[PDB]
């Protein structure tokens, strides 16, 4: 099955205008402490903008916070999105793993290669843990794993191939100890951004990220200070957008990242930015009537 029909699909018949999940199928599941810390996340995340929640819709209260609020296609479709669309060419793909299977390793490897960050969650308590202490751990773990999920020398083998072969890419995984969503959101983000390669306009959609969540001090605290060197130019248009967003602080940041105002302002930027003002705001009704 295609993955353009898919976003056909839900582009008209569901009348639509990315975050993935590929675990919580386990039988053991998360308990209501995290359900709810999860739900309160997703809330949090989703009432910013306008965004899809790709799921198993599979099987009362963590179903009003949502609305309050096989595996080939899955990763296919993932891979095309992030990779495209869904000057910056990178959007919002995310994976979230809860309550890993040793069946699932084969998807969660395959993710991996294809460069996707992952979301390991410590109090999920399922085979999430196993990767965790996986980190820590170098035979016994296939043990753990078999004892821990009953549902074979075999599949231990196969499992420890699985976590060595994931183990060798652990810059896009990060725990999340329920027991804040956006700023591990964005530091996991961040961090996958940094493993691969370090650049400008690699770093730079992750900044447009931060400031669509104005998560600023964040933002300063792991990227400016933390490893990158900025150039100037590349930096002005940025300002631009934040100075529209109503968010002067970005603003303080970026002259102290060394944007300098006198250089980067034209009057046609001035231009572009009383054209862009609101048309409620009296100010624009004057102006109307003057022009």
């Amino acid at each position: 099955v295609a993955p353009s029909m898919l976003f056909e699909l839900l582009l008209t018949e569901w009348h639509l205008p990315v975050v993935s999940l590929v675990g919580e199928e386990r039988l053991f599941a998360m308990k209501s402490w995290l359900r709810d810390v999860l739900r309160k996340g997703l809330v949090k995340a989703a009432q910013s903008t306008g965004a899809w929640i790709l799921t198993s819709a599979l099987h009362r209260h963590v179903g009003q916070a949502v609305r309050d609020h096989l595996a080939e296609l899955q990763l296919s479709l993932e891979k095309h999105i992030s990779q495209q669309r869904t000057s910056s060419i990178q959007i919002p793909v995310l994976c979230l793993l809860v309550n890993g299977d040793p069946s699932t390793l084969e998807r969660m490897s395959r993710a991996v290669e294809q460069a996707a960050p992952w979301l390991i969650l410590a109090g999920s308590g399922g085979i999430a843990d196993v990767l965790a202490a996986l980190v820590g751990q170098p035979q016994v773990t296939e043990k753990q794993f078999r004892e821990k999920f009953p549902s074979s020398w075999e599949a231990i083998v196969h499992w420890t191939e699985l976590l060595q072969n994931i183990a060798a890419h652990p810059h896009l995984l990060t725990v999340y100890d329920f027991e804040d969503l956006d700023t591990v959101i964005l530091k996991a983000l961040v961090k996958a951004c940094k493993s691969h390669s370090r650049d400008a306009q690699d770093y730079l959609d992750e900044l447009k990220l931060a400031v669509a969540w104005d998560r600023v001090d964040i933002a300063k605290s792991e990227i400016f200070n933390g490893d990158v060197e900025w150039k100037s130019c590349d930096l002005e248009e940025v300002m631009t957008d934040a100075l529209v967003s109503n968010k002067p602080d970005f603003v303080r940041l970026f002259v102290d990242s060394g944007a300098d105002m006198a250089e980067f302002l034209t009057y046609g930027r001035l231009q572009q930015l009383y054209h862009s003002v609101s048309p409620k705001s009296l100010l624009f009704e004057l102006l109307e009537r003057k022009h």
